[PDB]
């Protein structure tokens, strides 16, 4: 058994799908997309039986700016770790994680997160990977709160228009909106979501996938939507093989803090869903939500679908 | 808005699917099988807008024997409750549950359970209905531990036979095993599982659905397996619309108490899966497991798929 760096994506993807493909169906396009485009200091360590890949760990350190935030080198990420089912309980997982953790720690990492990285596969430890919690617990990870992906079939329900509101308009983004959007993000969501917008446009996100809410002239909120014609396979549609032919998704979605708790998020959501529904979307996901916002999406018939536990190791 | 008893199973099935069908796809066949064959005192109370069903609750009292056990009339069950998405937060669920609970309480129920009834749809509050936990909390239900359905694609993996002490042999049940099977259940599982066996054989279960493990001529264990030829749609295959073609399932599985913790359950599980694999089964479910037993199945590449929270109200 040898531990060494690998960039054999096909072998990794095949191993992924054999072990967890029932609930996290991976394809090479997504896998390449997310690994190649990530801008953080990153590495894949494989475990090998001769030339046969029998495990891997993908890990990162926050070394690349997030919008207006400079990188915090103290934060590292385990993007994913899987040892093949036929080679479990032989110490392979331990060695892979030790290899990742040692390297991150030697480069100044003091806080180690299970998922939640840029270009993540997971926001935390998936519930379908619940048995892994004990493996991480024993290795110093503290198990925290949950995040959720929500699912709904927008073809199945009609919603009545939200209360009409003077001044506000919701519309898919046009090219001309680009400057107003970027100024809005700089003001209101100037970290990760600003960074995503910067980078997603560079790898073929299109304006048709952004919805904007304006008061008069000013962008006060946005949503990012996905359907089966979107070319960027973003987080809401990672697991689109589970979502049927007319799959879609939504996230992120945000309203300027000033404007919140007055029904404008609701208006944005409603019209964003109406847009997807007119694009003939059926089953669709709203990814990476907190418990106390579930009911906001629940109003529109969304239900928790996948749950992920937040898990963090502090290097003492 | 009227609260009254409802008979139209098709309207119930549609409301079910409209509201939660993405994650718990119902059909009339499944609905009828489970509601009609249930032997407890049972009722469906509907909430109506004129002629239109807008919500329902299905509820039961333990009034029918369970193998050699008398019913405990102190136990009641909320089988399911759904209010249509366009009629939430109008007090309808409250009204429906108030009626169900009042009727149960009046016929002697002191402990009200979420799910877990005979012919259940759910062992507890599904994670996909996490928001309803709060609804049940306010009514005095205590949120307790979790159960899990596990999923695996038995076509994707091969395992080495577990080592086999001489004398033990596993085989698919034959008609002449019936008496030996019933003697064994009477000895080791004389409550719920004996009762399921009694009833299921009356409503379409075939011997080909049962695997037996013997020590010599003695039955010492069984599993109930399911594929797309099973005429009884049991708990593992309720949500078969999510499992694809060549779906299957397994559960229950039991070994005589005097024979446990010697590797025999592992052997029975292994052969049961081999039989399903040879039947061309792909994705399959092992239903209603506790957290402590997940790794037993985990070694055969099963993963938690659905989670349900146990919830119990003590009548004051
Ligand atoms: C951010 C995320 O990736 S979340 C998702 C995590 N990944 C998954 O859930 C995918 C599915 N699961 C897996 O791939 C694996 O179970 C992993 C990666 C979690 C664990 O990998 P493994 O190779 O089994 O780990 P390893 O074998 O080192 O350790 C497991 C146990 O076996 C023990 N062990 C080590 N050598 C042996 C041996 N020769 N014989 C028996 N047991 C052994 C270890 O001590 C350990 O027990 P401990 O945790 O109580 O210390
Ligand atoms: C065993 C099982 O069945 S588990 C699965 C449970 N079912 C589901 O999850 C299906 C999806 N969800 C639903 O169907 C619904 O949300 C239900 C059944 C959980 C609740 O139905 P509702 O009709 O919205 O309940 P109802 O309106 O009485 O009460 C809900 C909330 O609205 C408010 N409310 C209560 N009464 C009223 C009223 N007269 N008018 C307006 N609002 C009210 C309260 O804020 C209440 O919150 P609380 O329950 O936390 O106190
Ligand atoms: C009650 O209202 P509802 O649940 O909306 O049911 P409907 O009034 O649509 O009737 C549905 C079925 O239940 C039947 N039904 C109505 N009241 C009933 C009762 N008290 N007992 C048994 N069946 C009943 C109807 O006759 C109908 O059956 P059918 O199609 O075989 O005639
Ligand atoms: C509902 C929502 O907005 N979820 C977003 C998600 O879409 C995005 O992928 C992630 C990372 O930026 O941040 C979450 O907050
Ligand atoms: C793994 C297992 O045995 N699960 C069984 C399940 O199959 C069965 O449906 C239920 C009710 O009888 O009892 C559970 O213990
Ligand atoms: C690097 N990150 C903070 C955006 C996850
Ligand atoms: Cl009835």
């Amino acid at each position: 058994m040898e531990i060494k760096e690998t960039y054999d994506f096909s072998s990794i993807v095949d191993l992924w799908n054999k072990n967890i493909g029932t609930v996290y169906p991976m394809n090479l396009e997504l896998f390449k997309q997310n690994y190649i485009n990530d801008r953080q200091r990153k590495k894949i360590m494989g475990a090998f039986n001769g030339e046969i890949l029998i495990g891997f760990v993908i890990y990162k350190q926050w070394t690349y700016k997030s919008g207006s935030l400079k990188p915090n080198h103290k934060i590292g990420y385990i993007n994913s770790i899987i040892v093949d089912i036929n080679f479990r309980h032989q110490g392979i997982g331990t060695k892979l994680l030790d290899a990742a953790e040692e390297e991150l720690i030697n480069s100044g990492v003091k806080i180690l997160r299970c998922g939640s990285d840029t270009y993540h596969f997971f926001p935390g430890i998936p519930l379908e990977c619940l048995p892994s919690e004990e493996f991480f617990l024993v290795r110093g990870y503290k198990m925290q709160d949950y995040f959720y992906d929500l699912i709904g079939d927008v073809s199945k329900v009609d919603f009545k228009k939200p209360s009409i509101k003077d001044g506000f308009k919701v519309n898919v983004m046009k090219p001309e909106d680009r400057k107003g959007l970027f100024e809005f993000l700089e003001k209101s969501f100037s970290g990760r979501w600003l960074e995503e917008f910067i980078e997603f446009f560079q790898v073929g996100m299109k304006e048709r996938d952004i919805v904007l809410i304006k008061y008069k002239t000013s962008v006060i909120g946005f949503s990012h939507i996905y359907d089966n014609k979107s070319s960027f396979i973003g987080p809401p549609i990672y697991w689109k093989a589970l979502l049927g032919h007319n799959y879609g998704g939504l996230g992120p979605i945000g309203i300027d803090k000033t404007y919140r708790k007055q029904g404008l998020g609701r208006l944005l959501l409603y019209e964003s869903l109406q847009i997807l529904k007119k694009r003939e979307v059926k089953k669709m996901v709203i990814n990476w939500t907190e418990k106390d916002i579930i009911n906001f999406y629940g109003r529109f018939n969304f239900m928790p679908w996948k749950a992920y536990r937040k898990a963090t190791k502090e290097v003492k």
